[PDB]
């Protein structure tokens, strides 16, 4: 039974006790040295009288509770951590007469893992009988959900509404009452989110029984309702069922390529290029890059930016050849060897911005008109039983319809993997896209009920309330594309189209073609526009700065102003087909909406900044040791994980000179104490004080890396890097503090004793290590990402992010 901090009141409980434990390893190796001897007695009476009340207040329970299990499992572990408090009183005892007690020595070690491992137990008893409860009620509120099926009356839908609701109350208030209390932010927010799922999912349910009921009487579409209902029914029994699992785990989620790999890889080729460096790394890394180009190359939105990236991928393939006979020849030092691979370095950059303005297109088209297909379906299911085509039609725009919401979750899809997002952002960007889909399954079944049922109101209504839940999801994903998506490049496009179709249009108008295409194009040309309206609105959000965000408002609110006059000009010119005058009017009116897209893209093309660094053209004993393990050879994988990590992370860092930057400083310092932490566990043969006192210390680091972080994602005026590096400062602390905590229980446990107790222990330790050094590390590059868009007043200004060298 390891010991849990999953619960704020098992970390408020055992990290004090922990400390002081740890303290008296740390007296009695201050003894062992022959420093000055300490009297360890009133740190055990303090230990002691700790585990004495927490067993008093845990021994008042065994009658107040009504489950079994939970007065059965309390007696054992309450004399189990009794015992090792009585184990530190017999060590004060026997220490204090003689510093090399063995005995003394053995029940230090050992009570002092005891009261640890034992307080955790005893609290986590009494978490498991809460946990128990709670999953027993998501358990009854789920199993009495599948009654609704057999609801074929308002009678039914009205005694089974007044069982679910009181149900639902009890489940709802119990997992609102559970999720404040976990250490873990990860768990709190996916118990958050399907709370949420739960509460707007319940109406939804009593609504589409409400149509069974009315479509069973029709003597027509009941196959569809049935797949509405069961449909809901499936969502909140799979919420419940995630919040079940969720309220059952008792470990820390982050201890259990991508896009941004794609993009530091494409960025970390363009820096080794633009270097001297043609070594065959540096060629696979760039061939990965041409396949990636590749890749969003048969993905393209025209055959036109199909055969540009694919042209881009050819030249720097041709150009790698050339290095190589260059490499072959013996002349890999020279100045045109250097040259070239320069001149790949910018080809590699241009391939990456054409794969960001083919991600740009991709939206561009797929997303300008969101809501559109779907409007037409539920018109299409509307129409009156007298339309000798109301099928045809109906069937038409359902399958325009699926077609078009695939559309959105496979562009979600590229972006997520190929817009150079975060893992986070990434992952947000996918559940919306599952989400899009499935909630789309269950949209063609309500329009289908409506279609064959006209005189129906509820069928009506549960239609419309399905078409808001997938415009909701539809316009959140789409949201969160925009935000991904390089916004300059969506004006860029945007403008281009727009001006083509406006072009087009001013062609239909002038000349006299049929007036449907004008209205068509006219319509188009607004979506366009409004959608360049949508996406600086995104950008005016994502920044901090106001006199950027007054400037973006004021160009979108011009641009805005003039797309209704142009398309009531337009339908003024399909109402007189032949007057001159109003054709010139709807002219001007169209290039007015040019200029004002222009502007937009004026705004934002005058913010661009160039996202990373641009290119070129031409101690301690302690921290001593620590350094030159760090740069000496790695370890056998097998036998130093701590330091495998360890060196990730120094050798992040080291690519960076310090000057000008205390980020990297903390950072190394952090990697040479995280290896000595390395070496301390190895021990195996005192290694102890050195393991707390390093854990401590590595804590101290965190803390003030916390706060540099955190200053520097103050002063940051992109919301995008700046919740990109809060999202991973926010899980150091309690990263720390179990760190603490566990390296003291492996202290207590290592040198003799049990070895499931050790094993579990090391195990636990190189886990938290392990994770706390991946954040270090995502920390590194986020704060670099963060030190883009600094504000010019404030100091953070001053940090250098320059490459070493």
């Amino acid at each position: 039974m390891p010991v849990k901090f999953h619960t704020k009141t098992l970390e408020s409980v055992i990290d004090p006790v922990a400390q002081q434990v740890g303290q008296l390893v740390l007296f009695h190796e201050q003894a062992e040295s022959g420093l000055l001897k300490e009297d360890l007695t009133p740190l055990v009476q303090g230990v002691g009288i700790a585990v004495t009340n927490l067993v008093q207040v845990a021994a008042s329970m065994v009658e107040t509770s009504n489950d079994e299990d939970f007065k059965a499992e309390l007696p054992p572990s309450m004399q189990e951590v009794q015992q090792a408090a009585v184990f530190l009183s017999d060590a004060a005892r026997l220490l204090k007469a003689d510093q090399g007690s063995p005995e003394g020595k053995r029940k230090l070690l050992d009570g002092a893992r005891g009261v640890i491992n034992g307080m955790s137990d005893l609290l986590m008893c009494a978490d498991r009988s809460e946990v128990r409860k709670m999953v027993k009620v998501c358990r009854s509120v789920q199993e009495y959900l599948d009654v609704a099926k057999v609801i074929d009356v308002e009678a039914d839908l009205a005694t089974f509404l007044q069982n679910l609701t009181p149900g639902m109350t009890s489940m709802m208030k119990v997992v609102e009452q559970r999720h404040p209390e976990l250490t873990n932010l990860a768990h709190a927010q996916m118990l958050k989110s399907e709370l949420g799922t739960v509460r707007e999912q319940i109406p939804i349910l009593i609504s589409s029984i409400r149509v069974c009921c009315l479509v069973i009487v029709k003597d027509s579409g009941m196959k569809d309702a049935a797949f509405g209902r069961d449909y809901v029914i499936q969502k909140l029994f799979i919420a419940i069922e995630e919040i079940i699992r969720v309220l059952q785990l008792t470990t820390t989620f982050e201890e259990e390529a991508s896009a941004a790999s794609l993009a530091h890889m494409f960025h970390q080729a363009q820096d080794a290029l633009a270097s001297g460096d043609i070594s065959r790394s540096t060629l696979d890394a760039v061939r990965k890059c041409i396949s990636e180009g590749r890749r969003v190359a048969a993905l393209a939105a025209t055959d036109e930016t199909r055969a540009k990236l694919l042209a881009a991928a050819d030249e720097l393939d041709q150009i790698l050849k050339e290095l190589e006979e260059l490499q072959a020849k013996g002349l890999g030092d020279s100045r045109q060897a250097r040259a070239l691979a320069h001149a790949a370095a910018v080809k590699l950059q241009e391939l990456e911005q054409e794969i960001r303005k083919a991600l740009a297109e991709r939206v561009a088209t797929d997303f300008v008109n969101v809501g559109g297909p779907i409007k037409a379906l539920e018109d299409a299911a509307l129409a009156s039983p007298s339309d000798p085509n109301r099928q045809a039609n109906f069937a038409q725009k359902a399958k325009e319809f699926e077609a078009h919401t695939a559309r959105l979750a496979d562009t979600a899809e590229l972006v997520a993997s190929s817009g150079g997002c975060s893992d986070a952002v990434a992952a947000e960007l996918r559940k919306e896209a599952a989400k899009l889909r499935d909630i789309s399954t269950a949209v063609v079944p309500a329009a289908r009920v409506v279609l064959e049922n006209p005189g129906n109101q509820a069928a009506k209504d549960y239609l419309r309330t399905v078409k808001e839940k997938w415009l909701e999801a539809a316009e959140s994903m789409g949201r969160s594309v925009d935000g991904v998506i390089d916004s300059l490049e969506f004006m860029k496009v945007s403008e281009a189209r727009i001006q083509a179709d406006v072009k087009e249009a001013k062609r239909i108008a002038l000349a006299e073609e049929d007036s449907m295409k004008l209205i068509a194009k006219a319509s188009s040309v607004a979506r366009q526009a409004n959608r360049v309206i949508q996406v600086a609105k995104v950008e005016a959000d994502n920044s901090e700065n106001p006199e950027f965000v007054a400037k973006l408002s004021s160009a979108s609110e011009s641009l805005a102003k003039s797309i209704s006059p142009m398309v009531i000009e337009a339908k003024a010119v399909v109402t007189s087909p032949q007057n001159k005058d109003i054709q010139r009017k709807f002219c001007s009116s169209a290039d007015k909406v040019v200029e004002g897209v222009a502007a937009v893209r004026s705004v934002i093309e005058d913010n661009w900044v160039p996202p990373r660094p641009p290119l070129p053209e031409l101690l301690p004993a302690e921290m001593q040791e620590a350094e030159e393990m760090l740069r000496a050879p790695l370890p056998p994988k097998d036998q130093n994980p701590i330091h495998h990590a360890a060196a990730s992370v120094f050798r992040e860092a080291d690519q960076w000179d310090e000057k000008g930057n205390d980020l990297i400083s903390l950072v190394k310092q952090m990697a040479r104490k995280m290896a000595m932490m390395s070496k301390y566990t190895r021990g195996e043969s005192r290694s102890k004080a050195d393991l707390i006192r390093m854990a401590k210390e590595i804590a101290l680091n965190a803390q003030e890396l916390l706060k540099l972080a955190r200053q520097i994602a103050n002063a940051c005026m992109d919301k995008r890097a700046k919740t990109n590096l809060l999202q991973l400062l926010d899980r150091i602390p309690t990263i720390s503090t179990q760190l603490k905590i566990l390296a003291t229980v492996k202290a207590t446990s290592m040198g003799g004793g049990d070895a499931r107790a050790d094993a579990d222990a090391t195990d636990m330790l190189v886990g938290n290590a392990e994770n706390l050094m991946r954040t270090v590390k995502d920390v590194i590059r986020a704060s670099e990402a963060a030190c883009i868009r600094l504000r010019p007043d404030s100091p953070i200004a001053s940090i250098l992010w320059r490459k070493k060298g």
